[PDB]
């Protein structure tokens, strides 16, 4: 009763998704975009209930479309499948551009390497 | 030569990163603020290199406050201490409701629980 679009660059990624979601089994129409433009052409043509989303595209990154997607109130639900960590997502989605970021706990030995990195940069 | 300004609500993890840094002693005046609102005000006014900086703050949220930082073109370099993962990111810093965050690589279990998850919220 619900469709699926799903949104990767990796087309062996996308292989897996269709292939699980159809184990599953429980979905009617998947749809797949290796980019973010053609995946808004898709959303505005087409009727989706449920979204699949990467971070790193060939044209641009899933996070500014997730946030693109809340700003214009679009009627989709969203599970993000990455390889993006914390890291990424604050300097590659965000451009924020820390030094490092520590998951607590933590031990004296990571918290010197992330000192190190910083007299690393200067 | 390098200033510090540790933003953290927990007085104990504040001693501690006090006590690392102290340890490797390459630095000058270690500031500490529980609050973003002190945090600012210590920004304002204070030589400060180097900020370590927690995400969960009673008055607020550290990427709203690292975002703020960037868009002021603050000369202050930034290392985040935290316990949030990707998800806490996604959703209670960006407010962005993703249903679930999958990291790659994922096995045919986890892939069902994050469809799951998009079924029992209907
Ligand atoms: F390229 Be995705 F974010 F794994
Ligand atoms: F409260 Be913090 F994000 F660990
Ligand atoms: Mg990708
Ligand atoms: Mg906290």
């Amino acid at each position: 009763m619900t469709n699926i679009l799903i949104v990767e660059d990796d087309p062996m990624v996308q292989f897996i998704h269709r292939n699980y979601l159809e184990k599953i089994g429980t979905f009617d129409t998947i749809y797949s975009s290796e980019t973010i433009a053609d995946a808004k052409k898709l959303l505005a043509s087409r009727s989706i209930q449920l979204v699949l989303l990467d971070i790193r595209l060939k044209d641009g990154n899933g996070i500014d479309f997730l946030t693109d997607l809340r700003r214009t109130k679009q009627t989709v639900d969203v599970i993000l499948i990455t390889a993006a960590n914390e890291v990424n997502i604050v300097n590659d989605a965000l451009h924020l551009g820390v030094i490092d970021y520590l998951i607590k706990p933590f031990t004296l030995e990571r918290f010197e390497k992330s000192i190190q990195r910083y007299r690393t940069k200067h």
